RNA sequence: ACCU
């Protein structure tokens, strides 16, 4: 998997508002790790959850356009950031555009106070 | 009781699927304070935490040494690459604060590992 | 999904 690739992800158990169920999510873990976690069969990546959800757009939010890809109009969930173990990932499903990607940097490091 | 960023706290991050960070553990609150404030007064939401493990044999760049002298028992290092979102519910108990030193080089941890 |  490779950072601003878009992948189904089983996230359950999830515990109150944590993003529940298998649903998209984008990888924002750098490619080093990414390219480690692949090969090794162990470790983690970090994935950005995305929600049908698009009634309000925070600012540490991101809207991703429907393509071939995602089906519908979308919104990435920066605070619902969550490192996985690779086995979560299911399917491929794309890759974001890179302004999305660029946007969903800003968000994070609005929502991290990076 | 109001998660601060920088804080530590026991967290409950059962259960885990493979190399993820599991068991009930300390952990640094790194979402922002609005976030967080919003989070404690709603009584729900998510914040965001870096889990912290006692092996410390080797600390990667994206990994942050930090001092028992915490309110940590041991010396610990947290994991930012182990950095997850978890539910008002999963927070415990109130453990300690890192340094604003210690804070800073997290922050640089992060921007390592997420690529900012 | 829900909450922000």
């Amino acid at each position: 998997m490779r950072r601003g690739e878009i992948w189904q992800v089983d996230l359950d158990p999830a515990r109150g508002s944590e993003a529940n169920n298998q649903r998209p999510a984008v990888v924002v873990s750098n490619d080093r790790a990414n390219a480690t976690a692949t090969r090794l069969g162990r470790g983690v990546i970090t994935v950005v959850p995305v929600t049908s959800n698009i009634a309000k757009v925070y600012p540490f939010q991101v809207l991703l356009s429907a393509t071939t890809g995602l089906q519908v109009d979308c919104k990435a969930q920066a605070e619902q950031i969550r490192s996985i173990a690779t086995e979560r990932l299911l399917r491929p499903i794309g890759r974001v555009s890179a302004a999305e990607l660029a946007q969903l940097d800003e968000a994070l490091k609005l929502h991290l106070d990076l």
